[PDB]
């Protein structure tokens, strides 16, 4: 484990991420109002596989040797097998806060999708002026995702209940400007121009990491908009 | 790129399910209707997939050597990566035309997951003779899915309103004719006996996709049977 | 085939999954009803799956080697793809039985995708003592999911209809002690402490899988409970 200078903020990561999926396992289990219990399932499973995925990296199961640039380059690829999962679930969480329609969830889910599995592609590509290629390909898929986030989910949020209109914004707020932090960070760090070293790089996405689960959740998980209106 | 000399109609593909993504894409801006916008969703999901595939092949990233008759024969494993996403929204394009059962929507993902997975583990078996055995679990698959297109699907379409059962015969007699064709494509090239080479296999499945996705897609998306019935 | 002694065993398995496919995929033929062709889609697709695999085991693609202890180890990954999609099927068989909330359904899955998934790290894993871990990780999703099934829904289905509550506690007790059997069988297996060689433990995981598919198939399906209550 120690031998890797990173090794500190991933053991950092899953700490974080395991003692947040017990708060959140132990703040739901007095629910019994069924879109609270929705809330709470999503909520709670977001930092649970982040966990799984933070030890797997600690204990160097989710690392690849990559040869790009006449060199062997570090890839830890267990986060898009964490993103994959989710980052649909986050983006769950505010769909059926604004009761999406089926189709934009789709189109969400979709776009969600492409963003993470051309990011893997990019990260696994050995040909160095193509991964950017796969940069800019997930980049566009994001900006589709903030778009929908901005103009199609907005104007619905403000037809709703109050609370859910103010959590909506705050929790859109918070992930619009942590999931911006991301495509930089794999373009400047080892992924991309090599510019920032590994370690971190890797303290630069615990921090995203934690934020954008664990205070999403505490974010969401106390405020009245998960609970059906009931007397 | 170009020393294989199937790449121009790898780049051709890439060109034409990008413009066809960004076609559809520009459809469905003016939508507001939650029954057109899932169609929407879906049928710009399918080519998007299918250009992340192509460029991924194009590239050379979607492309493995596996060794069978004493060669190392090239397979573009990226095209199973595409159709285990777009056969089933193709398909769900397919049921939620005609408000198809849950029990009915599953029998068909299913099985054409095992249809796409199959056809991946055949075309990745190093042994030459099992091959054949996995194309025709598959091929089963698929005459599952055929089945049900035609005496489950047709006479529950006809009990609709008429501009969704026409529409959905179109769909299924251009769905029917052009599925049944890969399989053989598949036999008769690189992958199976090797009759065909593979350049113009690629070209094959070249005008498979682009009609099967595009040409679907620009029948669906021009037809009323996408909307509700409103005033 | 025959190079390897458990091969029988896998023989046995593929040969009573694909019969128990061919009698569900039979006896579903004459089913109209819309909540019996759910059950009947979910549970035909766990043996049709089981049998792939089962397929892919005997014919040596869904078998790795994995350096541990200093030897090479053989691991059949195919179980692990096997059950990634065959245990949620299995799981949606009883919260469709119980009439489950859409949260609780979405906790079972996940817990059930993480318990598969760090087994199958763990089935990887070349740190012989990380193994173990993996293992612990993956039991504690396990006892999350049987509790969830005896404290979230037995009192559930005590409410509904006599026949899917009695249906359920049968298919409940089938479900807990079949499953339970499978981290022991792991743990003193090839996979874990060795102690049972491959060709017993290949014996065991065929009667368990058998079991935990076929006969619990044949108990659902068998009951009216799969029916819609109709005169
Ligand atoms: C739980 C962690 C979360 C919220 C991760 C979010 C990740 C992204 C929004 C990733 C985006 C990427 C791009 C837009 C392009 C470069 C490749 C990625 C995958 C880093
Ligand atoms: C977008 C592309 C589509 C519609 C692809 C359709 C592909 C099939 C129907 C593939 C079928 C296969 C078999 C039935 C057996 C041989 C292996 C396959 C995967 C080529
Ligand atoms: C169709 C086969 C079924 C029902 C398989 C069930 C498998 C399990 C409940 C597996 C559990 C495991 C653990 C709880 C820890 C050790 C690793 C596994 C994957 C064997």
């Amino acid at each position: 484990i120690t031998g890797r200078p990173e090794w500190i903020w991933l053991a950092l990561g899953t700490a974080l991420m395991g003692l947040g999926t017990l708060y959140f396992l132990v703040k739901g289990m007095g629910v019994s109002d069924p879109d609270a219990k929705k809330f709470y399932a999503i909520t709670t499973l977001v930092p649970a596989i982040a966990f799984t995925m933070y030890l797997s990296m600690l204990l160097g199961y989710g690392l690849t040797m990559v040869p790009f640039g006449g060199e062997q380059n570090p890839i830890y690829w267990a986060r898009y097998a964490d993103w994959l999962f989710t980052t649909p679930l986050l983006l769950l969480d505010l769909a059926l806060l604004v009761d999406a329609d089926q189709g934009t969830i789709l189109a969400l889910v979709g776009a969600d999708g492409i963003m993470i599995g051309t990011g893997l592609v990019g990260a696994l590509t050995k040909v160095y002026s193509y991964r950017f290629v796969w940069w800019a390909i997930s980049t566009a898929a994001m900006l589709y995702i903030l778009y929908v986030l901005f103009f199609g989910f907005t104007s619905k949020a403000e037809s709703m209940r109050p609370e859910v209109a103010s959590t909506f914004k705050v929790l859109r707020n918070v992930t619009v400007v942590l999931w911006s932090a991301y495509p930089v960070v794999w373009l400047i760090g080892s992924e991309g121009a090599g510019i920032v070293p590994l370690n971190i790089e890797t303290l630069l996405f615990m921090v995203l990491d934690v934020s954008a689960k664990v205070g999403f959740g505490l974010i969401l998980l106390r405020s009245r908009a998960i609970f059906g209106e009931a007397e």
